[PDB]
């Protein structure tokens, strides 16, 4: 018994061997899924990495900012999983925002055109996503997504922190629409993971005083967390959301768990 | 193949089957936990209740309220589950208040004896019995109590929604100290369910039009005789696929708290 | 003495006489300050508006969208306030959201193109006007914006919804930058008013069903809600402008009759 | 001129000149309220503090876990204000948790007996307090309690936390009954004040590796607000209290306003 045994769920986002949706994925595949995965720009360079999961997978090209992708979407997933076969699970693991908008670059000289395409890229797409594939999804399945908490402001992560809040309210509409098909949406908010994303867009978002003061903000994560926090170990975070996609949360919906070793319960 | 396969988890709980308490324990024995229950006062009568959950497990005496039951606890599971043994898992499905506390019977009226007792035995009974189980608990295990969403005020609910804030707030530092030990306190906010308490509360026809404020707001709906979901919701929470959430609420009450209509 | 016995504050967003700005200019006025109007497009309009206030006051075009005016909008306002003064308020009572992402118009239709632009006026703007505005601000002042609490997804609001969310968190880090001034940054989260832009959000053949959800406001309330109203509104606002708030600041303070705290 | 002129206000909950009810009371007074003060078992000490205050105001015995002083309260204070005279507004501010519940003394070792005393002056009080002035309370009043943010668990205030969390719920429900009345009753959350409670029941709650450990968690407040926060000056917290007795935020009731530098909308 895998936890996923015969889902069929496609997961976005992969870029290295160390993104968030490479472990999503290779949790998933140890746990019975067979995955329909999804890339961006670089797909010679996402298959490489992709052949590194236990098991081969069909890999599509999707630019959430491409009209033409995501009306394509729909038929070339049909087309990949068997004619007659829907999703029970889709993973929107996919973020971006232009240097302007985070790290030691003013809060207030970042210009609407970058933000407007940060949250294009980080929160619209969720909803995009979830109007091109709902129809192709199962009643019992799950839309997830990826969240690093807003509630409060914080050093840094600036114009990406107000495309998570807007991501977060996007997740409660998709929940409603979702909701016609029997179908789940929710959010891992998870802690700090050695990502990509983490380095050349943030730790390349500050040069000098820089990446040593990424370091001491994460461990405003490990101190407070009550069971600790491993910036380097993905898993926790991979299962947390396999666990959405399986069928032992399904009466949660429109709402956001927290995979971040209990550090957002703790003030210090 | 049981997401649950060979843990050992306490059930405390249980009175009748419609329970919260008794649909956990069979849901947890149906992914291949071993059990060991707990129950309160009428214990002949829980345990006619117990014979129909799919495995037999021992039942022992648990009234949260006792010095005596609380520090013999300890002792009295880890014979009944092997010496050299230790539990996975702790499910606190418990609560109690006075009848002044409650319904109709105005706020101002309830006097703090009765909403002391409720406290008592809803929300300080979560850390006594968070105490006397960590030292028989395993790395990696899981505490779980059961909420209801206290964040605003509610008609009814009156005491019992404070008893539940400070619930709220005992689970926090329950995780702090579990985590010393390796292991997970959480909370399941869940929707309304038919069960002994809810009759206990209070005509209930008014109960029903803000319990559809649930079924309506859910974008999933909300169906108060199925306990399944929450008993589900629950054994996530017990396994080993939540790795990485303490101190936290998890809502199973079919999305109903993120809808505002 | 007036609550805001000779403060300077500028207030955005007038455009009829049930407009939020309106009430709010109306009260900040009353308690003794001296105010500088924005609008937008149709100032000759809006000028005949603001005649109906207690005093006159100066006007200003601010499109918050236009480049140009928030590069001159520091200087254009030293100049009608007199040079060598500085601001103590700014109001932001502005929003927009294009027909597409909003009311019985399927959520998953509004092109980005169209939210964009709502989240570009209605959150985004904070920081602009922010940005435009603090230079010529005096330490203890307070920037002020208005929010519809997004916490919880509703019918119609849809992508507004979202713009208010986005708000929420700009606000937080306009809190950072203004603290640098000694400046406060806060919203505050109305109940329903019957202004213009309410009208806006279906038209009709929607809009009645407007009332029910908005009885999830006067019905919750403990102290109840009354759509025509404004003046409690208007008044907690002044109230973030005055120096009585003086701890208070990345926050939102609920002037919704305390429907927020009750679920039924 | 004042911002509460002619008001007539009770506040409870002075012991010191350093008491935060203390200077509640100095700025109503500054600002035209005519106070009620109440005072708890060393009332011929507390009347040499209240002399202090820059005008004179009746003194009454209470204690709030006295079944008679709660019963006779309404009476007293009619009689202190002229009969046919109601209050404009009502100030709880007050605590206590004993030693066991608090500090270096482990969190699992507090006896219920303990907790339920501490949950009993801290948090019941409030309706208590609420059920005995609300039917000599004016349309348009404002009940107001103290509150430190219990939304996330920290070291040392332990079982005062849960307290705290119990207060802001009772406030919900007293907002509720108060509004029967046209009464608000609403909490404010201070930053930190030195204050006797924090002192004796907080910095005394751990003496040698002890009242140095609170400094580090006091510094998640200045450090985080925006603006700044000095635990020296309760100023800023007395005059907030003031403006939720005054008829300027009418449209609030049953919540809760952080008087604390904004510090709990940072995370960094
Ligand atoms: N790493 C962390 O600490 C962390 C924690 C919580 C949340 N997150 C979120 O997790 C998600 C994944 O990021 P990650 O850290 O694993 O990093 P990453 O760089 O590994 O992945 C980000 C992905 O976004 C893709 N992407 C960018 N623009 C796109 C577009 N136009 N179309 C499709 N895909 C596009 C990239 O190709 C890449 O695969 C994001 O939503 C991010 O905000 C990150
Ligand atoms: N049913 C609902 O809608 C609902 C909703 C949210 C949360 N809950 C929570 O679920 C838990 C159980 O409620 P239920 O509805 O399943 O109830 P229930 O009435 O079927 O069972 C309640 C249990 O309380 C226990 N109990 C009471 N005082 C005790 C004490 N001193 N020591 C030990 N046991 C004692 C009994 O063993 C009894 O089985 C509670 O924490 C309650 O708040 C219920
Ligand atoms: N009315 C309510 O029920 C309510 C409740 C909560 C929050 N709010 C908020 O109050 C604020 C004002 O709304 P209102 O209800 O008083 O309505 P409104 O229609 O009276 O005012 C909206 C204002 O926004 C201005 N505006 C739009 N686009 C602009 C642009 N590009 N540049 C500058 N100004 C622009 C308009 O010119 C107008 O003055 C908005 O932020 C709205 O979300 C309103
Ligand atoms: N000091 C801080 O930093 C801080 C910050 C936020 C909130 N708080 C809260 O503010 C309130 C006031 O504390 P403070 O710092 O002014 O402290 P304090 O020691 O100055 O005042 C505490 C008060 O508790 C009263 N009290 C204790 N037992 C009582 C009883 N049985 N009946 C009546 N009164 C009783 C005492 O009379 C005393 O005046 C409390 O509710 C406290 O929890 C404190
Ligand atoms: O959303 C993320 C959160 C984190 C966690 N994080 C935030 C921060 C900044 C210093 C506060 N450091 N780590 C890392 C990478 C993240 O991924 C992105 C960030 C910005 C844009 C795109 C992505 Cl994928
Ligand atoms: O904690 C519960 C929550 C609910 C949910 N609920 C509340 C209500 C009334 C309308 C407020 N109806 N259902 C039912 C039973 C519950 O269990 C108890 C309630 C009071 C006291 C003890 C228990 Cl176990
Ligand atoms: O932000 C507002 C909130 C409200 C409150 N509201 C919500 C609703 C529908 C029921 C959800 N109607 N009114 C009215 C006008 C508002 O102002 C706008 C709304 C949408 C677009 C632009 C503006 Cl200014
Ligand atoms: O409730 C309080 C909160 C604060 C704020 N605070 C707490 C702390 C230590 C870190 C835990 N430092 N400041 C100070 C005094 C407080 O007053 C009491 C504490 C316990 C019992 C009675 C009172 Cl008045």
């Amino acid at each position: 018994t895998g936890l996923l045994d015969g889902k069929r769920i496609l997961v976005s986002g992969i870029i290295t061997d160390s993104s968030i949706a490479f472990h999503i994925a290779r949790v998933a595949q140890e746990q019975g899924a067979q995955l329909v995965l999804t890339g961006f720009d670089r797909l010679r360079l996402i298959q490489r990495i992709t052949d590194r999961l236990p098991a081969k997978a069909p890999l599509l090209e999707l630019d959430v900012q491409n009209e033409e992708h995501l009306a394509s979407l729909a038929g070339r997933v049909t087309e990949a999983i068997g004619a007659g076969n829907k999703l029970d699970g889709v993973v929107h693991s996919i973020g971006f925002m232009p240097q302007t908008g985070m790290g030691i670059n003013p809060f207030f000289d970042a210009p609407y055109a970058d933000v407007s395409k940060g949250i294009h890229i980080s929160a619209y797409s969720y909803a995009s996503m979830a109007k091109a594939l709902l129809p192709i999804m199962n009643p019992g399945g799950s839309i997830v997504g990826m969240d690093f908490d807003p509630s409060r402001a914080m050093p840094a992560y600036n114009w990406m922190t107000v495309a998570k809040s807007a991501l977060e309210s996007v997740n409660r509409f998709v929940a409603r629409e979702a909701g016609k098909y029997g179908v789940r949406s929710n959010l891992v908010a998870a802690g700090p993971i050695r990502t990509l994303a983490m380095s050349a867009i943030v730790g390349g978002a500050l040069g000098e005083e820089a990446g040593a003061q990424i370091q001491l903000l994460e461990e405003g994560w490990d101190q407070r967390a009550p069971i600790g926090w491993n910036m380097k170990d993905a898993t926790p975070v991979a299962k947390t959301v396999c666990a959405l996609l399986s069928d032992w949360l399904p009466a949660t919906t429109g709402d956001i768990i927290y995979a971040d070793g209990g550090a957002h319960t703790q003030l210090l």
